[PDB]
């Protein structure tokens, strides 16, 4: 329903939608950094946010930046009940230095529904079609995905 | 409830389940790439998609060519009002080139749900027992864990 | 509602809540390993997992990994019809080594809830303000944001 933020410093600015149905709020830097050819930089935001019930808060990188620029967003889980300074872990896998200046759109926040399940210890779980398969068990190609269903 | 796409040519593929409670379409290049390492492609998939009311589409990547191959996706948030190609950020962060061909799966797109909520500047948020704690506060083991909580 | 687990080892810790309301359960190493600097390993947690209806387990990275140590989290998609060892594909694009030890906590699982759409192909899809807009379409700062909406 409701996302709050509260601003903790003059450089911090309203997150904002690129679209009327986009899955996430804007976020933006609050400072300039320099992030150096495969380095990272934490950069702050200077909001906190209180999330609403029933889902947490994903940074997730821009298509723009990781497309141009080779910039992707580490880390990302903003839980519920955190109240600190909302981080972006900024990764700069180009070749050039990337340079964030105070009010760019370098993140967007998406309020991802989640469960808040009670985990239960089991001896023996159900058995699946898919059972142990993973790690492209089902193959590369069309054909491999209709053989592995025959 | 339903997933529509559009085919934006003859090269595109209808994205399949790799098993009946797959938590994700995977995505079929339309075309030939050439991944250097340390390199980016973008990877077109010739569809357009109207993602149902209530989830945005993840663009993720599948872990045969991530444990494999050391590939990984960038950018991915596919946003419910988009009508465009839907194009897969490809990373290549292995030693050896990763050729993409036309209909490979190279990725997965997840229908995540979400919230699309308000936002709210306030003036002070709540408090809580994590408060400002992040970035490892809770420490690396299962002591530092059960410390924690005392 | 509930998180079923089975330990496939002595060595495997059940996963543990980081704060209250916490996204994800913390995920532990069941054994030692050396991660090389730009190199991947996959962590073995030697738990099997039943995930809920209407989720799958997104394997997801700690924010004091990935803003100390320059670590990250590949592939992460875990089924709901998944049920093999859940491993965690860790990069290291530090400078330094990183060393996993049995018990390090290096993962978190957050029960993503998702939609299980059946796929519908169609000729045309309706039209939406952003339209084929993406790939920074609305911009780096604040006025290109508003100047998209006019
Ligand atoms: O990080 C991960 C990702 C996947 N897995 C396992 C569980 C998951 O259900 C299974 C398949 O995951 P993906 O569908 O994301 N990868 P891929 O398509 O390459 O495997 P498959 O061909 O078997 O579906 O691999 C892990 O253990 N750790
Ligand atoms: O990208 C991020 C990720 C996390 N955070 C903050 C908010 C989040 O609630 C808190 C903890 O996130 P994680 O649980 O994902 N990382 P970690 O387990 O290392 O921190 P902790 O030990 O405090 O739970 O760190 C950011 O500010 N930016
Ligand atoms: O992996 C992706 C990510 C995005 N896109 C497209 C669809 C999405 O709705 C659109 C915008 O995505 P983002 O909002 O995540 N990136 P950015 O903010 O840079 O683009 P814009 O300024 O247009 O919102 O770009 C892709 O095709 N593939
Ligand atoms: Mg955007
Ligand atoms: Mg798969
Ligand atoms: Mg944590």
């Amino acid at each position: 329903k409701r996302l709050r933020f509260a601003r903790l410093s003059e450089h911090a600015t309203a997150p904002t939608k690129g679209s009327e149905r986009a899955a996430g709020y804007d976020l933006y830097s609050a400072y300039d950094y320099t992030v150096l050819p495969m380095e990272k930089a934490i950069v702050k935001t200077d909001i906190q946010i209180a999330l609403p019930s029933g889902c947490y808060g994903r940074v997730a990188p821009r298509s723009g930046l990781a497309a141009k620029h080779f910039i992707d967003v580490g880390a990302g889980v903003i839980d519920e009940d955190y109240r600190g300074n909302v981080g972006v872990v900024l990764f700069n896998f180009g070749k050039e230095k990337f340079e964030v200046k105070k009010g760019d759109r370098i993140a967007q926040l998406i309020c991802e529904r989640i469960f808040y399940p009670e985990i239960e210890e089991v001896q023996v779980l159900d058995d699946t079609e898919r059972g142990s398969g993973g790690f492209g068990s089902t193959g590369t190609n069309l054909e491999h995905h209709h053989h592995h269903h025959h």
